[PDB]
């Protein structure tokens, strides 16, 4: 019982939407983690949520996002082990 399918749409120079799937109420939110690729924010967002746009960040840029499942105050020891992770490009030079 996990968040998949992270994907990315909508990309421009300082925004990027995250796209993932997760099976109906499993998780009561999600915490989502980013940074550049090298401070990290923790965004929380509710459980039903599968989609977030992520603004104000710089041109040309790699990010490292996580996304984890949360049940009570809890995350699965799997899902910390082997997250669902991925580098995203924002748009520009």
């Amino acid at each position: 019982p996990a968040p998949k399918n992270l994907v990315v749409s909508e990309v421009t120079e300082d925004s990027l939407r995250l796209s993932w799937t997760a099976p109906d109420a499993a998780f009561d939110s999600f915490l989502i983690q980013y940074q550049e690729s090298e401070e990290a924010i923790n965004l929380t967002v509710p459980g039903s949520e599968r989609s977030y746009d992520l603004t104000g960040l710089k041109p040309g840029t790699e990010y490292t996002v996580s996304i984890y499942g949360v049940l009570g105050s809890y995350v699965f020891e799997h899902d910390v082990m082997l997250p669902l992770s991925a580098e995203f490009t924002t748009g520009g030079h």
